[PDB]
């Protein structure tokens, strides 16, 4: 029952040989605890996702998106089964291990996925690799702390999403996989646009996550269905109004920065470009799942 959007998303060409390398790795070695975690593990389609999310990533890059996301998601796992303090541990481990300062226990899949993952990035493209690593820690280390006052208000559930860690990590992420390199500026100038993507990406996942989240919590739509004093379905369909909004925003956003004085560079048009794919890609997805 959505609205009609302008965008077309798009899943990467090679996804389905790539979906079967990665997970056939992490079948080879993560140290699932049971078979029923296996199918839980497959049924979650992390390359697929990936996929959609990137679908303009260089053929011989893509894996690597689809690695870091698979682990990372499994990382995030294992990371809110432990008490905060020992998430503190396994993250000061991992990521020194990450950045190839030490060296990888050989019978700790965590170890050396993550060790073995990084060093093959760098080795690919050592520049943009490391423009992923912050990202990738700030993300992991986000994923410790607890609490978080639920929030109230549409301005400020919205202001709290646009600095989501994880989709900050996406866009680096895809910088990577697209070998795309961007200035400083470019980036600087990019964050308005960046906001409003992650923006709409939560707002889409909300939208299709209420129900599901649903047994006794951070969510646009329940921030204005209370507000607004709206029953679900509706509020539902005016979060789906203004998503289509953000979509607009972002098409005026990015035609500005293209008829431009000052120019538009092709790395800047393809980021541009890329992160409309993230927000189709999300949807595409968040529509068929679980």
């Amino acid at each position: 029952t959505p609205p009609p959007t302008q965008w077309s998303y798009l899943c990467h060409p090679r996804v389905k040989e790539v979906q079967d390398e990665v997970d056939g790795y992490f079948l080879e070695n993560w140290k699932f605890p049971s078979f029923k975690a296996v199918r839980t593990f497959l049924d979650a389609k992390f390359s697929e996702v990936t996929c959609l999310y990137f679908p303009l990533a260089l053929d011989d890059r893509i894996h690597f998106a689809c690695r870091l996301l698979t682990v990372l998601f499994l990382i995030d796992d294992v990371l809110e089964h432990m008490s905060f303090a020992d998430g503190e541990a396994y993250n000061n481990r991992l990521i020194p291990i990450s950045r190839g300062d030490v060296l990888p226990d050989r019978t700790k899949p965590e170890e050396f996925i993550l060790y073995d993952l990084w060093e093959s990035m760098r080795a690919h493209d050592a520049e943009l690799a490391n423009e992923v690593l912050e990202p990738t820690f700030v993300f992991m280390r986000a994923q410790t702390d607890r609490a978080r006052l639920s929030i109230h208000e549409l301005g400020h559930y919205l202001e709290y999403r646009e600095k989501d860690v994880g989709k900050a990590l996406l866009s680096a992420l895809m910088r990577f996989s697209m070998g795309l390199r961007l200035s400083a500026d470019e980036l600087q100038d990019m964050k308005a646009l960046e906001a409003n993507c992650a923006k709409q990406l939560s707002v889409v996942n909300d939208i299709y996550s209420y129900d599901k989240e649903e047994e006794a919590l951070c969510s646009a739509v329940k921030v204005l269905a209370e507000e607004s004093k709206l029953g679900i379905p509706a509020t539902k369909r005016v979060l789906w109004s203004m998503t289509r909004e953000w979509e607009t925003v972002h098409d005026e956003i990015v035609a500005e920065k293209i008829a431009s004085p000052d120019g538009c560079s092709e790395a800047a048009k393809a980021y541009m470009k890329g992160l409309e794919y993230q927000m189709s890609g999300n949807e595409q997805w968040s529509k068929t799942t679980r």
